[PDB]
């Protein structure tokens, strides 16, 4: 571990049970109100249901493979969902010691789980009854992710990990909202309507992960801009960036591939985060620095303009698209 | 309020187990490649009778009785809440995955295991969809709140508590699988007698590794894990899913347990029987190396089977669309 917290920093945390109830917990959409996937698959009560059923596999019948590589790598990233709430209890301090905890922290890390049980849900239902997908090639994959998990390299550090989870929150949201409007331009509206929903509950958890972090710069401006720095020398890592189908040892890197190449959440996005990010929390404006929290403020600051010079030279000199094939749509090439 | 805290000293144990738990719990695991998938269940939505199989499947399931249903509910329920499930396992000290993918054969364990519990509520949650015969939408609402509410077994972050209880829930899921495909097989469903009898095998994978982990701390610390057995039967095995409620019935729990023991789905009766499986398996009548704390411990544990012995309403179910049950 790089960047573990000090554990005099317990005490900050375990002051702010009282303003983590009045500030995050109403992020959080009460169960009653909330959309299930029931609300957007084939009502299977209903006479119907057959004729729903195959009104859904016509939509999805013209759904080109490179939609469905990229619409299934980013239902396979919500698959792993129980990785990310154990991502999330191997914070210091905040965790969830009991998995019953009432303490703030947890009770917002359970229901934050529970919410997203319904995001790789209703996709994973979808492509199962549309069959444009080999569904077992897809949940073996889910099954290899699941027992590889993941390494986003946060060292227990709640810092790190809520600074992490507020971009890759953020991350995801434009990933669903591009993959519902490239749904929409396929004239498949129901699908674009679902990613658009899931989009809008990652912009819910992109609020509150991101006003944690703020309250962490305004309690320790100097741990938080350490904590800041550490995480984007690391790089923001998508959480499924393990994921094989026991096929293809490089399944991730085709996949993000042919994610990118549609324009779901590229290289420009990704430092279109940290634009955002660094504007939002006021980065640049951070005073009562020492020399290495100035240090960490220089260097994050100084990101957005090195990662435009390399977007700049990939406009100009890009690879070859290479094509490649993918057990998820029956093998065949990309 | 931890009530059985496991001592510090207690780490040298399970850090001189690395090698052994890879050559003896390891293998309990089933390889990805041969493992079952709900696909292997479902109807074949790439065939061309992907409509006449789906048909099929809620032809066998249109006269499941509205009692077989809420047991079969609730167990996949159970099955859904599996995020709290890895989280309680991460729990223990020492032996939690510190990293989310830490190479220790402890965590090894941990995310594959979990990675094998996410086809059991998958494949009865997609069968049960297909059926029409639920609420699904009232059955989301109870997975959203149980994961939300999550669980408190009472391990008390103690790896001898957790191994023990997961030994003993492995086998009661096993037993509730088991009797849960039993009855689909009476009732002439004999595709989903087939899934449940599928779950049940892969709980009984999981009783083995977990009991020989057990086994194995008798063996290097018989007075440890006798005294963390007593301190789990006073606490006694709870259902993991012991806080679900669908936002309608706060006694759901209750309501659905009363259901699926009446079906004869993991009775009164069979709790105990795992206690007494689990006497005989670990020969806790015949463990040595005991001191007078780890006597008295035994002592209480035996004699529990006896004491067990003495001692041993319809209400809507909005899982069933609102029917009394
Ligand atoms: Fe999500
Ligand atoms: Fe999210
Ligand atoms: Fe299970
Ligand atoms: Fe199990």
């Amino acid at each position: 571990r790089t960047h573990p917290m000090a554990p005099e920093k317990a005490e900050i945390f375990n002051s702010l049970h009282g303003w983590f109830e009045d500030n995050i917990l109403p992020f959080l959409k009460p169960v009653e109100e909330s959309w299930q996937p029931t609300d957007f698959l084939p009502d299977s009560t209903s006479d119907g249901f057959h004729q729903q059923v195959e009104e859904l596999r016509r939509r999805t019948a013209e759904l080109p493979d490179d939609y469905l590589v990229a619409l299934v790598g980013a239902m396979v990233t919500e698959e792993a969902l129980p990785t990310y709430q154990t991502m999330l209890n191997t914070a210091d301090v905040v965790h969830d010691e009991s998995g019953a905890s009432p303490l703030p922290w947890a009770v917002w890390t359970r229901a934050w789980t529970a919410e997203e049980n319904r995001h790789g849900e209703i996709v994973n239902k979808y492509l199962y009854l549309s069959g444009r997908v080999d569904m077992k090639q897809i949940e073996k994959t889910i099954q290899y992710l699941i027992g590889s998990g993941m390494d986003p390299g946060t060292d227990n550090n709640p810092y790190l990990g809520f600074i992490y989870t507020s971009y890759q929150e953020r991350a995801t949201a434009i990933s669903h909202g591009s993959l519902g409007r490239l749904a929409r331009q396929k004239g498949e509206l129901r699908l674009a309507q679902i990613c658009g929903t899931i989009s809008a509950d990652e912009k819910r958890h992109e609020a509150a992960y991101t006003r944690i972090v703020e309250k962490l710069f305004e309690m320790d401006p100097e741990g938080t801009m350490l904590a800041l720095e550490d995480m984007m020398k690391k790089k923001i890592v998508m959480p499924s960036h393990l994921m094989h189908d026991g096929k293809d040892p490089d399944l991730f890197q085709h996949f993000s591939a042919v994610s990118q190449r549609l324009g779901i959440y590229t290289a420009r996005e990704y430092t279109d985060v940290l634009e955002h990010l660094i504007a939002r929390w006021g980065v640049d404006k951070i005073m009562g620095l020492r020399d290495e929290g100035r240090r960490a403020q220089d260097y994050v600051c100084g990101l957005p303009s090195r990662f435009r010079r390399v977007e700049e030279k990939a406009q100009a000199w890009a690879e070859k698209v290479s094509h490649v094939p993918f057990s998820w749509v029956f093998g065949r090439t990309v």
